[PDB]
């Protein structure tokens, strides 16, 4: 199991049988900012189970994230891909993404199932409204006190035997560096540095200029998230050598994010510019290769199951309805991306063993 390979995981899917209604599968079409443009595209919520807010269709159907057999299947798949860690999309208790319901209540269950498969769970902190240094302090504390003693709680284990929580902070650039510095610098007014609540905070780099903001904020690392090559400076793998060099100079953990493709046009029909064909696994393999070449301390995978954005490596199956032919992994099997991950994970694991100065 490769503990240096992290995958972005989403627990926001629901169905009537487990949640009392569809959640996320019935995603609305997101309106373009200009309503003159939006009026020429589809509108309203998708209608599961045959019409979902994805360009692909899961082997598990319009599943519930809260179904314990679904969680087990997911853990099996990640273990068989040789992924050691899932980075769980997270909102604070009683808060949720704008298209979903609260998910913090499910964390204990996900931890238990992860433990069953020797997997670890870290946290991908989403941009909840009014997220700032004050409430991030409280949420970090909350996460560590509540889940920190679970044996599947992820900690980056240094060779020195220190073991630090990790937090990926999505769209961290929304909060000013002077606010972050309150939490993340040694002498910030509400610093968690050197407290029992210390950890490795990874910032999302979008634009090149964010490099500098990230230094000023006191983050420990950078990640790039987006699966589309060319969408941002960070998501373009031509720039990963430079980011790696920068991170090395400044003692930051570089975590490039690699994806198998992208397509979100079931929910963002205006966003065809960022669509990337999977090329029967070759897009993913080019990403994985480009990441391995930078000799990174960790690699992240976008994603296990962001089905709206078509970046999932979770098992997908052919499906045709009266008006839709879903995308799929034909001519390969539903486990294609799991197999390709296992291959590159073992390369990365063997190569990463020879990075060390000792
Ligand atoms: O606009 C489409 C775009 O939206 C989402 O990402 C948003 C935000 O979270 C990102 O930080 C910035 C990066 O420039 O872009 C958007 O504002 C994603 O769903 C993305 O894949 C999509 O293309
Ligand atoms: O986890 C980081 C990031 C990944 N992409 C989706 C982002 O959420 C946003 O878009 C989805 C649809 O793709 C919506 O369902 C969410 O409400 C919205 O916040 C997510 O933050
Ligand atoms: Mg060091």
């Amino acid at each position: 199991l490769n503990n240096y390979l992290h995958v972005f995981y989403y627990s926001w899917y629901g169905n009537p049988q487990f949640d009392g209604k569809y959640i996320h599968w019935n995603h609305p079409v997101l309106e373009h900012w200009d309503p003159r443009i939006a009026k020429n595209y589809p509108q309203g919520r998708h209608n599961p189970p045959d019409d979902i807010g994805s360009s692909f269709y899961p082997e598990l159907g319009s599943y519930s994230s809260r179904d314990p057999s679904v969680i087990e299947t997911h853990m099996r798949q990640m273990r068989s891909a040789s992924i050691g860690v899932l980075a769980l999309s997270w909102y604070p208790p009683d808060v949720n993404d704008e298209n979903g319901e609260p998910t913090d209540n499910l964390v204990p269950t996900i931890l238990d199932k992860a433990h069953k498969y020797n997997l670890k769970v870290t946290f991908h902190i989403e941009p909840y409204s009014n997220r700032d240094d004050q409430n991030m302090y409280k949420n970090v504390k909350y996460i560590i006190d509540k889940y920190g003693n679970h044996p599947a709680f992820y900690r980056y284990k240094t060779k020195t035997g220190n073991a630090l929580p990790m937090f990926y902070v999505y769209d961290s650039y929304i909060t000013k560096p002077e606010k972050w510095a309150n939490l993340l610098t040694t002498s910030g007014s509400r610093s968690i540095r050197n407290s029992p609540y210390d950890g490795l905070f990874i910032a999302l780099l979008v634009e090149e200029k964010h490099k500098y903001d990230i230094l000023q904020s006191g983050f420990d690392g950078i990640y790039t998230y987006f699966a589309t090559n060319g969408f941002t400076y960070g998501s373009s793998h031509q720039n990963w050598a430079s980011l790696k060099l920068f991170c090395d100079k400044y003692n930051l953990i570089f975590i490039p994010s690699v994806g198998p493709g992208y397509i979100d046009t079931s929910i963002r029909p205006w966003n065809t510019q960022n669509t990337r064909n999977r090329i029967n696994g070759k897009y993913y393999e080019i990403g994985l290769s480009a990441a391995l070449q930078t000799r990174p301390s960790l690699i992240s995978i976008t994603s296990f199951n962001e089905w709206h954005e078509g970046t999932q490596i979770e098992k997908a199956v052919p499906k045709r309805t009266s008006n839709t032919v879903y995308l799929d992994y034909r001519p390969h099997k539903p486990g294609l991306y799991l197999e390709l991950t296992r291959k590159w994970s073992e390369k990365y694991s063997k190569e990463r063993a020879t990075y060390a100065l000792d």
